[PDB]
């Protein structure tokens, strides 16, 4: 019979899918699919983070933005910048005047890259469905939050539970991103303090019903 364990594995597999597609595939990694192969390793650190699979693929990616114009930044540095990124694109924080220039064919290329970003948000919450983040978030709280309080000791407080399962604006700052603190606090429980079978699969409840937001919010990696 499956197991807590077993439906971890098979998102290792999902997870697994899109890094070999990044090895087997090199090419125009778009600023959505860029947090794409970083999605892959982050949402891993809830089972194990294999160091050299994960660099094998990093060197994909930055084996492209040489590939397109050879630059001094490690995949550390764009992994943590690159994340950042797209949270303040989001925000849309206001500065001061400025003024510059790119050449025409790199401009288009970062006009492509946006306009695909934009072109799957548009289809997550624009196309007659944004109130499904919503709505999602809410349903999911309200049924988690009962189950996980039922099961006592009571792991979380009630927006701890409903942020893990939202894992929203993925890019935040790690003094912003709520879901990954309340990650942090459920991995260190876990490492710690002994707990019920029955109240981990409540975790992985919790877990999945972050991976359905995920889709619902981010859409999928790896589709095959």
């Amino acid at each position: 019979v499956k197991t807590l364990d077993v439906l971890r594995g098979e998102l290792r597999g999902q997870r697994e899918a899109f890094l070999s597609e990044i090895i087997k595939s090199d090419g125009p990694f778009t600023i959505l699919q860029l947090v794409g192969y970083l999605r892959v390793v982050d949402t891993d650190l809830l089972l194990k983070v294999d160091s050299t699979k994960v660099d094998e693929a990093g060197k994909k990616v930055k084996a492209y933005l040489e590939k397109i114009g050879i630059r001094g930044d490690s995949v550390e540095a764009a992994l943590d910048n690159l994340m950042i990124k797209v949270y303040e694109i989001t925000k849309g924080t206001v500065e001061s005047s400025a003024q510059g220039t790119d050449s025409e064919e790199l401009k288009t290329l970062l006009l492509k890259f946006s306009e695909d970003l934009k072109a799957e948000q548009e289809l997550h919450s624009e196309a007659k469905g944004g109130e499904a983040l919503l709505s999602s978030m809410k349903t999911q709280h309200d049924e988690l939050l009962k189950k996980f309080a039922a099961l006592t000791p009571t792991f979380l407080t009630s927006e701890d539970i409903s942020g893990y399962l939202t894992v929203p604006e993925y890019g935040a700052p790690m003094n912003a991103a709520k879901w990954k603190k309340v990650e942090g606090m459920i991995h260190g429980k876990l490492e710690s303090s002994e707990v019920p079978a029955n109240l981990k699969a409540l975790v992985a409840e919790l877990i999945e019903l972050r991976e359905q937001m995920m889709d619902l919010l981010y859409g999928p990696i790896g589709h095959h």
